[PDB]
């Protein structure tokens, strides 16, 4: 019936949970309890398209990580999430983008990568620096709050719009 089966990968802390909350449940998560590995389910209509979305959220903290690798198989897309008061979460991005390349065993997978908690002022990483992050690998950059609401929609259908093209 269509169905997109999508991954958040990211730093500890960096939001990819509030993220998918507030993407799939439309409230904000103020709290930080660390994940293990979760996943959602969400009937959407996107560009014209009925399809299911599958969202698996994955552990950032590397004591909660233990069999990511094989969630991360099955995946179709993949939102890399640093968070842009986090200059260590964007420099960790390029860590996350290898595991996807060797989990898939493909040079060419869908990804996004997200700079989240745009509302906040502490900005350590400026956009041109992750637009041409996000240049070298051929992708789009989106910034999002997943406290706001800014841009989560826009971050997920993105992805799904770059898995359309694989
Ligand atoms: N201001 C602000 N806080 C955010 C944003 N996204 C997440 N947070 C906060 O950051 C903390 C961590 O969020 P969380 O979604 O749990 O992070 P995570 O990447 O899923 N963590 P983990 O890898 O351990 O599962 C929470 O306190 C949450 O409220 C955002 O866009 N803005
Ligand atoms: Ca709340
Ligand atoms: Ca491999
Ligand atoms: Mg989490
Ligand atoms: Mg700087």
């Amino acid at each position: 019936m269509t169905e997109y089966k999508l991954v958040v990968v990211g730093a500890g802390g960096v939001g990819k949970s509030a993220l998918t909350i507030q993407l799939i449940q439309n409230h904000f998560v103020d709290e930080y309890d660390p994940t293990i590995e979760d996943s959602y389910r969400k009937q959407v209509v996107i560009d014209g398209e009925t399809c299911l979305l599958d969202i698996l959220d994955t552990a950032g903290q590397e004591e909660y990580s233990a069999m990511r690798d094989q969630y991360m198989r099955t995946g179709e897309g993949f939102l890399c999430v640093f968070a842009i008061n986090n200059t260590k979460s964007f420099e960790d991005i390029h860590q996350y983008r290898e595991q996807i390349k060797r989990v898939k065993d493909s040079d060419d997978v869908p990804m996004v990568l997200v700079g989240n908690k745009c509302d906040l002022a502490a900005r350590t990483v400026e956009s041109r620096q992750a637009q041409d992050l996000a240049r070298s690998y051929g992708i789009p950059y989106i910034e999002t709050s997943a406290k706001t609401r800014q841009g989560v929609e826009d971050a997920f259908y993105t992805l799904v719009r770059e898995i359309r093209q694989h």
